[PDB]
């Protein structure tokens, strides 16, 4: 853990006077102070992890006073907008509420993924037990950023007709039977709650010994073939 060197002056270049004294409060390379490299690639680590920087390094030149550490800091842009892609039960309105609180002042990653959390939230709260942000934001040098959700939507409804053993048999009942109990239909977001209610009003109909709910990925992968295995009372 070799070699040491006394530093005389620290400045800090590319921030805004608010985020400046930040950055200042998270660093322990002062004038006077005596560091390594390793503390150097601490510090710099230290400013990366407060969210606000895209991009920070330390660099030392030789000053009429001694050693000068300049820190030069990135910030991300200053928040403009929150859009979302892939949206349907999410509506744009609810994504800029969600994200009111953090427009007009620099961006900062971990209250970004705060409200991202807040997303899956209300998926969750509210029965979209599949909805969730996916892939990383995107961040435009402008302040406009873009996410994407995907919600859990419905591409098809399939039914498998299977016996005792759990093999494929012949269908008795018509599909309209079954297709007219269920709200749960092809394009709607999946609800575990409709789908609930959706087997309830099935085993009202007194046909079925068994249903058992299965999901494979749809033809877009973002989306959902919801499987109905079923087995019908026999004769």
């Amino acid at each position: 853990d070799e070699p040491k060197v006394l530093i005389a002056e620290v400045v800090v270049e590319g921030a805004t006077p608010e985020l400046e004294q930040l950055v200042y409060q998270v660093i322990s390379t002062r004038p006077g102070s005596t560091t390594t490299r390793t503390q150097l690639q601490q510090d710099t680590n230290a400013i990366f992890a407060t969210g606000f920087f895209a991009d920070v390094n330390a660099v030392p030149r030789d000053t009429p006073l001694g050693v000068r550490i300049t820190f030069v800091v990135r910030p991300y842009p200053v928040l403009r907008a929150v859009q979302v892609a892939g949206n349907q039960v999410l509506t744009q309105e609810k994504v800029n509420e969600i994200f009111a609180p953090q427009i007009g002042r620099t961006l900062n990653l971990r209250e970004l993924q705060a409200g991202i959390e807040k997303i899956n939230t209300f998926y969750r709260d509210n029965g979209y037990i599949l909805g969730q942000v996916v892939g990383t934001p995107q961040v435009d040098p402008d302040g406009v950023v873009t996410l994407q959700v995907a919600e859990g939507v419905v591409e098809q409804v399939t039914y498998r007709f299977l016996n005792k053993e759990g093999e494929p048999t012949k269908q008795r009942t018509r599909d309209f039977v079954i297709s007219r109990e269920m709200d749960t239909q092809p394009g709607v977001v999946l609800n575990q709650k409709t789908v609930q209610a959706d087997l309830r009003r099935l085993f009202e109909l007194g046909l079925f010994e068994d249903v058992q709910v299965a999901l494979e990925p749809g033809q877009n992968p973002r989306r959902v073939n919801l499987i109905l295995n079923i087995k019908e009372r026999n004769t």
